[PDB]
């Protein structure tokens, strides 16, 4: 459910498997922790800075199947909580920084919904960017202003 | 014991260092995940299905050995008991498949007797193609017709 | 603090760091162990037998810092100890083989003035060739005649 | 009966005679510390690395003989035992060393099985080089490549 993005000893990303393939940050780069999905060669899409390719059969149910379920409620994070105000997804003062890219949330039953970009700041607690899919089941960017790529 | 062989991620079939040397089927391909003995070039004989190749100078003495002595009875394997009867190898029904090209069946004392090709059934009872060494060192081949090898 | 070096399946010898700098023996070939470790390139100065170069500023934690004294006692080892008699290092009958060649002496406040290279037997005792430190801070050998490295 | 033999203040091998024949190695130089049978004269044979003696009417009831046939199994030696199958004394690394060229392997029941010569190293084990003679009783010299004979 985890593989991740790094380079020389330094973290910098953190890769997902969603729905029967995966995704990966653009402003990440190096060392991934497989060779059976670093052998594929991946599509990229400069304007919803995540990539996308195919993973074989070998990987036919380890993944984690997406929704767009949002209700006003406190969900899970890898390294804390978050909160849903109005669409604008957000992590406590402090934590979260350089190396968390590409890092899932996961709601109450078992069900991802947002990737993340990076963050920024206004007022008490700080904001972050979110890539995540509506009711529609097409896909949006929540970026706030000033959020430079972690 | 065995050395497995991995294609992309999982399992083919089992190389066996026995007798002294290295040999590993020619019906599954792939690679071994042992680094020490795939520094070398390796000859094939492909008349009988097998291998030959080198050791290095630290496998002379855990390498289990070969004597080819058939008392008719129950041996030992690692999915059930293969036995020699009326000069035939069998096993029951809904045993084996791919990914077990290679696997040995021994003795009561802890050597092997043969070397596992694969095959099909035909018949009420499952017979196993096979390699065998006979009394007067022939590698005699015992295959019953329409079995394709695992 | 140790890190070895990757041979074929075996190590041929070892290297460790000093002050932010790194070491190498002439004669120890091979492969290092760690992806910010080998990157960095050698400045080699083969004649005074080590092949320096600059490490990590993330690897700024774990080097060393000392002084140059070497007073009389006894200084522990990998193998047991070593003693200070002559104003050399000796190691005793029989303790001592190859490949360990790299690897640091300490002392019981724990700081390394010293490793191993050689070895060289008259007798009973052996005296092994050490690179050790002037209070003037260069590099010092006190290689016996007839010597023999690991 | 066990000779030493030295060379001006060193131990490289020991004697051995069997049958009323003298026996040693022309692996290393070296001297016999005895005045009765310094002067028989010798006939230098360089095919199998040993070379014979003989011996007068005053050693002629007290000399160790020999055996032609080998069971399987174990026997006595000086610092262990060894096991013989697939045509091969071996024991583990450890026991024996330098100036064991010349030491006798014999039955439990007292007859000279073979006499030894040096041998390799192999992983676990040591494959020691030989000479014997089968049922046949032609002696034999069994050379396991990539041995430095002791």
């Amino acid at each position: 459910k985890t593989f991740p993005i790094m380079l020389n000893g330094q973290v910098n990303g953190y890769a997902c498997v969603v729905g029967g393939r995966l995704m990966k940050p653009l402003h990440v780069e190096g060392k991934i922790d497989n060779e059976q999905l670093a052998a594929v060669k991946l599509k990229k899409a400069s304007m919803y800075d995540l990539e996308y390719g195919d993973v074989p059969q070998n990987m036919k149910s380890d993944t984690l199947q997406y929704t767009s379920d949002k209700p006003p409620g406190f969900y899970n994070w890898h390294h804390g909580a978050v909160q849903y105000e109005n669409g604008r997804f957000t992590v406590p003062r402090g934590v979260g920084g350089k190396g968390d890219s590409g890092r899932p949330i996961l709601d109450n039953r078992g069900r991802v919904v947002a990737i993340v970009l990076g963050g920024a700041n206004e007022g008490t607690r700080t904001a972050l960017s979110v890539v995540t899919w509506n009711q529609k089941g097409v896909t949006i960017r929540d970026t706030p202003e000033g959020s430079e790529p972690w």
